[PDB]
Formats: structure tokens, sequence, C-alpha cells
């Protein structure tokens, strides 16, 4: 049975006008800015941008894979569905 997400988690996440994106839930550094409530901080693979999702917005990877993990025109989304597969837990800091 599904956990709640927890960092290192892979997902595709989807944003309004963007395909369902190669993604990961990321940690928050000490230091760092913390997501609001009921969000998580999303680092997309690729772009290597953050944003603040919640759950209904995240779709688990290896389920969502055979449907989302397609090549795709838009900038950085191939160079992401590398890294979601083949490194996805390293630093792209």
């Amino acid at each position: 049975m599904p956990h709640a997400f927890k960092p290192g988690d892979l997902v595709f996440a989807k944003m309004k006008g963007y395909p369902h994106w190669p993604a990961r839930i990321d940690d928050i550094a000490d230091g760092a800015v913390k997501p609001p409530p009921n969000k998580y901080p999303i680092f997309f693979f690729g772009t290597h941008e953050t944003a603040f999702l919640g759950p209904k917005d995240l779709f688990p990877y290896d389920k969502s894979k055979d449907k989302y993990g397609k090549p795709n025109k838009r900038k950085g989304f191939n160079e992401g569905l590398w890294e979601i597969q083949n490194n996805p837990h390293a630093s792209y800091s």
C-alpha cells in the first residue's frame, strides 16, 4: 500500500500548460526556504527548476512511466528523461 510522499521519491509532476514532467521530491537543506503547508519541493529533471506542488499534481514514476516517459519537444524534457532513468538522485546543483 502507498505511503505519503517522501524526499527521494520519483514522479512525473504536472503544472499548468506543461506535459507531465520527470521530477523528484527534494529534501530541504538546512537553512533553505521551506515549501508552503501541504506542498512538496519538486525538482524538475532537465530544467533543474524547483516548484512547490501538492499530491494532486504528483504521479509516481513506476506506475506512470509507460504513459508519460516519452520524448517531448519542450526544452530540457529529454535531458530530464535521461536523468530520472539513469541518475535520479545525483546532485544537479
